[PDB]
């Protein structure tokens, strides 16, 4: 293997509180009163509404990233009863920026280590992630941006995983074969169907949870990795072979 691509949810990175949380608690701050429970079903609705009609953040049909989450931020609220769009702008603008900081975010133990592993055997290591433009400041802040050679987004490429293009255009970026690539992410349409509809390696981190049955039953358990801890692992049964 010469190159691993990576996404960050459940694999290096996780939201370290809830966003019904994150958003109560910031708006509690600013003067609305708004419960969490509230929030998170407005959000889930908000969010839906949003891609239905503005696929990939609204980038094919108009619209910036960042305006694409200000509209969900602002539906978000409405829906859970606070209408007024002067009262929630500056909330929404507070929310967007403080997804970047390094305080929104905890690094799973483990993470750190695993990428540095990886480089130290000679791996290059990339992300393929359906994340916003954010995402690179995001490891910035974090201290993981150095470890990775580019970070595509489905933003930059203009395409989400699973589309074919997305993954395409880091072998472009990578000057890499399929068959010398292996992608590593937590999504089975995204990260593990995706990857190997255009020839990659890929592995699906499942976590401690029992399995989905679609993985149970489809997904070879040498391709499933409870946790990063068994991606090198993985990685050399199959280099063993």
């Amino acid at each position: 293997m010469r190159l691993l691509t990576w996404d960050v949810k459940d694999t290096l990175l996780r939201l370290r509180h809830p966003l019904g949380e994150a958003y109560a608690t910031k708006a509690r701050a600013h003067g609305l009163e708004v419960e969490p429970s509230a929030l998170e079903q407005g959000f889930r609705q908000a969010y839906r509404a949003q891609s239905h009609s503005f696929p990939n953040y609204g980038l094919s049909h108009g619209l910036t990233s960042r305006q694409w989450w200000l509209d969900v931020v602002l539906q978000t609220f409405h829906l859970a009863g606070v209408q007024d769009a002067q009262a929630v702008a500056p909330i929404a603008e507070q929310l967007y920026k403080d997804f970047s900081h390094p305080c929104t975010w905890q690094v799973l133990d483990g993470a750190e280590d695993t990428l540095r592993e990886c480089r130290t055997r000679g791996l290059r290591l990339a992300v393929i992630s359906n994340f916003d433009r954010r995402l690179e400041g995001i490891l910035g802040g974090l201290g993981l941006r150095e470890h990775f050679d580019f970070v595509l987004t489905s933003e930059a490429a203009g395409w989400p995983k699973p589309d074919p293009r997305i993954f395409q255009e880091a072998l472009r970026l990578a000057h890499m074969e399929p068959v010398v690539a292996a992608h590593v992410g937590d999504n089975y349409l995204c990260d593990y169907q995706g990857p190997r509809a255009v020839g990659m390696h890929s592995f699906l981190v499942v976590g401690p949870q029992a399995l989905d049955p679609v993985v149970r039953d489809s997904v070879p358990k040498e391709h499933i990795l409870p946790s990063l801890a068994h991606l090198l692992p993985a990685l050399d049964c199959l280099e063993g072979s």
